[PDB]
């Protein structure tokens, strides 16, 4: 009843060979959201020339629990634990229980805000786990679970994509312009069946996870050196001289291989001071039946040869399509293109501040590839590939991820997807678990004029969240200790712990890393 | 449901030949505690040059229950017809109920302060039966729940220890100094699993305990002075003259013995009038890889001798360790090193209305142990032991306790201890009853900029705790009566009654004991 | 394998008093002060050992 | 060992050797231990039990 | 030897060289044969065609 | 150790031999690899703890 | 039992009165005919080995 409470506090990490099961609970906050109501968000009004995007959605009344990133399910402790234990690992599942729910009015008398508890009052919980409205999550959004388990989660508001203002609009005729404007879906909440909660009450839900490995180890031998000095190659390199060919065998130590090294693409990106381009890449949209208004009623482009048309600067700012880190096997922009968690106050240098994907030793990472020609006056001369794609006899590793990473992503729901190898760390996979829509009830309240007035409230409750991690111990026949992920080498020895304040401590002087891929080593 | 209790009073003590049972029911009151937050506390803010120490811990959120003290489970009538009938008990199991719970919040109207009930709001009870969180129970900490059953009993809030500021620092390279501070744990109790509980649950805990006894006998007999002086010994006593030796029979009511004085360690402190280094013993912990800095940045040492560091007092009373009583079967520092339960005006002397052990007349506890030499040119000398340590063939008694002594102690969990015979009357025990912890939800109000703001509320309640007792009656072939614990020596007979104004009236004029092991002899 | 990170004797709650009290002497009496909430006396003695 | 620490603990590994080519082999076929320092990996290091 | 070197801190030039892997056979389980003894072996290939 | 004399002087002094006492605890010092495992016990009638 | 003192110089004292110990190993005396068979141990809480 009233009285009885829907469940209890779930907390700690069990470790066994082959499962890791983390469970963490918290308190959470829910509060109304966007008025109860639909709108129209629009970016061209919101933002300004330093940073300018076409992009239109609706933002919604609803607010959904997100549970993507490993601070959320693994103390520091449990990390480095996995870390050191573990040559790989992977969600099996999640089962999360909201419970214990309190729905609070916010009721003014006089200058005090008064709080008391409306006991029919109801919550609605939607599940979508066949995917059918957006998926508006950004893996790297900071609208997680806390890190924290006393800290209170604020569940963050929905909102999705529509269109690009530039595309889509009112210009033409049969034009893809008025098509994508007239084709822009509208998704609301309310059109699918959902459940609806009083403080006795509680839900449960599971979600079975299918996905790739998170690699913990480490490759110390190149696969192109993986040879034998000791004994000749029976394969010989060519020597030009004039119209014809001579051969000598390759040296001892240097041994042609069949491996190839992996897809990689080296751009930092432009590096400016603005927020227009940050990306290494970026992408323009045109329909070929597009309609350019020249004015600013449409994105703009000039067709620089036939059949092409190359997009204003303006026009790539506006459709704000940015991807990154494309790195993939390519070492040089890891540090630069992997950033997050920094804050910008430019008065002091953030550079080592902020945490990256830079600490992997792996030898199949490359820095540079080197192709090789002679030309008919006998000059050799060797080029870089900068960007070098999927070819056969290609082998290589993901780059190493940390406990601030984000555990998944959501693979695009299209015809057609390449191998997904992620450059973020992200596990990329078919249907991830299942967003969980939370939204406090409307309760209207009688006008006099016709108006939408509602009662202000709240809820509160408790979210338990529970993944079950196969995992799987090394075997190594080295001989020598491997590095491990521990504190020895952090700068500041008071880290992961508490103030005076009560504040959490992480990363003042320097980023202190708990990377994936420290030390454990696979024989190539 | 909301209108059903969830228990009822149990009070009142059961006795029988083999087993007492106490049970005592008391009303709580836990409000929230350090701002549902978790602290760092640094005692170099907190202290000043009279009382000075280095100690580093975490306050947190939460608070708990102590049961541990005599007079909580003994009224004085019980506990006299303790002293009188048994000659020894100790406490075989510990039974807790929580129940009848109420939660109120704290909301201010204008002026007026309103106290309503919040019947969704939760309460956290969280049992550590393994100790795996610290255990921060000082045995003599004013803690323990009240000794008059009416008396509303305001839970501790629960806070321990993390370091040494001395020692545990950010100096050095490879350093004892950094390691402990790298190494230094931190406990979040909101990592364990543990009940939340509306006002229609309850809940209960059983302890199981193994302990020593304590013992209610007092020996009349030295075990030195046990024989029979009608009867001559064989055993024969040397004479020295000149180079040869004489020997004499030992007188017969002088035999020499088997039995050595037990353990202890007649040191009364420095008696200063700071609170420095007010204990008999003093420790000072120096890892060997530690570095001193020369400043105030570390702990102080000077070299003394060849690898030995004497530490400044400065370092000893900065790092406040204070071992006490440790005088065990010395009867000296008894009345001066077990002193408790006193409050210092220094307008009038407190000495005789302070409690300690100091009334044992037993037999087995020394004042001073000599021995004797004789040196080559003929002089004998005597010399006394002050620290006498174990030794074999050494039979003692522990000293006296009376009923407002701590019950239990927890033994260090170390790979080591030696024998658990304890000064201050304690039994030590390896597990203790586990500590319930208990914490007010937190309930989230929303807030426009980012703050964390809270619902004010506390829990009310009643605790019923009950201990079964093991006990033993005595039986005795004394032909005379013996002393008992009563009254009649009371100085002020108007003790442990009440005043007109409610006072509860102990010990004003003198402090009244009422001890144990007062008559009951036992043979040797 | 594992180490103590607590030293026994200062494994308590600052946050709260001790009904133990220190004595101090002065002339041919003895008053007596509540000991300092940092400094607890303990019942645990540091181990054996010599220093040589 | 199973914890209730929240921070991550030392453990016994190689970051603070002074030389980082130990317990390995050089061209001699000699054993490498503990030339420039006394390279410790010792037991304790890092996992508390709480008092 | 360009890039596991003893150069810098927390770098990847030592730590390729510290946790650069040691392999002994004679860490392995392994048969000892004398004249009169003999030993076999079968291996199963998955692979493509040969075309 | 903490004593205090009849004029008043508090005087402290240091205890290099400590032995076996009630109510102690501490812990074994760390070992490393290179330390041997056993040790045999004396063939005695009397032992004390093997610490 | 042997220290060295800062200034260089060694110096060596003997212990009178040694106490139990981690780690000793002893016997007892002998005994001869006239020797009593037993002795009542103390009725007490507390009491070491007897030896």
């Amino acid at each position: 009843s009233v009285g009885f409470s829907t469940g209890g506090w779930t907390a700690g990490t069990y470790f066994s060979d082959n499962k890791v099961v983390t469970n963490q609970t918290r308190q959470f906050l829910t509060p109304i959201y966007n008025g109860h109501t639909y709108k129209a968000l629009q970016a061209d009004d919101l933002t300004n020339e330093n940073d300018k995007s076409k992009w239109n959605g609706i933002t919604t009344p609803w607010g959904y629990f997100n549970f993507n990133c490993y601070a959320s399910h693994f103390s520091p402790q449990d990390w480095q634990r996995m870390c050191n234990e573990y040559k790989r690992w992977r969600p099996k599942r999640l089962r999360v229980q909201i419970y214990n729910l309190q729905l609070k009015t916010i009721q003014s008398n006089g200058a005090d805000t008064q709080y008391n508890n409306d006991l029919t009052a109801a919550v609605h919980i939607l599940v979508d786990g066949s995917h059918q409205f957006p998926w508006a999550q950004h893996p790297w959004d900071d609208t997680c679970a806390p890190e924290l388990p006393y800290v209170i989660y604020k569940t963050p508001q929905y909102a999705y994509f529509q269109n690009l203002a530039g595309l889509a609009n009112n210009v033409g005729t049969n034009s893809a312009n008025k098509f994508l404007k007239m084709n822009t879906p509208l998704y609301v909440l309310e059109t699918m069946s959902h459940e609806v909660l009083r403080t006795g009450e509680d839900t449960s839900f599971e979600f079975e996870m299918s996905s790739g490995w998170v690699d913990n180890q480490t490759n110390f031998c190149p696969p192109q050196l993986d040879f034998n000095p000791l004994h000749d190659t029976r394969r010989v390199a060519p020597r030009a001289t004039n119209n014809t060919t001579q051969y000598a065998p390759y040296p001892k130590f240097k041994k042609p291989s069949n491996w190839v090294p992996g897809p990689g693409m080296a751009y930092p990106g432009r590096g400016e001071a603005d927020g227009k381009r940050p990306a290494p890449m970026t992408v323009t949209l045109r329909p070929n039946t597009f309609i350019d208004a020249g004015n600013n009623t449409t994105d703009r482009f000039q067709q620089a040869s036939y059949q092409e048309w190359k997009p204003t600067d303006d026009t790539i700012i506006g459709q704000s399509i940015n991807v990154g880190p494309i790195n993939c096997a390519a070492t040089d922009p890891d540090a630069v293109t992997t950033a997050a968690d920094a804050e910008d106050d430019v008065a002091n240098p953030n550079t080592d501040k902020v945490s990256s994907h830079r600490y992997s030793i792996d030898m199949t990472r490359w820095n540079a590839i080197q192709i090789n020609v002679r030309r008919n006056n006998g000059t050799p001369e060797t080029t870089q590939i900068y960007r070098h794609y999927l070819y056969p006899m290609q082998a290589w590793n993901s780059n190493q991820i940390d406990r601030y990473t984000p555990i998944w992503d959501k693979v695009p729901n299209t015809e057609w997807h390449t191998m997904l190898a992620s450059s973020d760390g992200t596990l990329p996979m078919t249907h991830p678990p299942g967003t969980i829509f939370i939204k406090c009830s409307k309760i209207p309240v009688p006008s006099e004029n016709n108006a939408d007035s509602y009662l202000n409230i709240y809820c509160t409750g408790q979210v338990s969240y529970e993944i079950e991690w196969e995992c799987e111990r090394y075997n190594t026949k080295n001989w020598r200790p491997e590095l491990r992920v521990d504190p020895k080498n952090w700068t500041d020895p008071n880290n992961y712990n508490l103030n005076t304040q009560g504040g959490y401590i992480v990363n003042e002087e320097l980023y202190e890393t708990m990377p994936t891929k420290i030390g454990i080593n696979r024989v190539n």
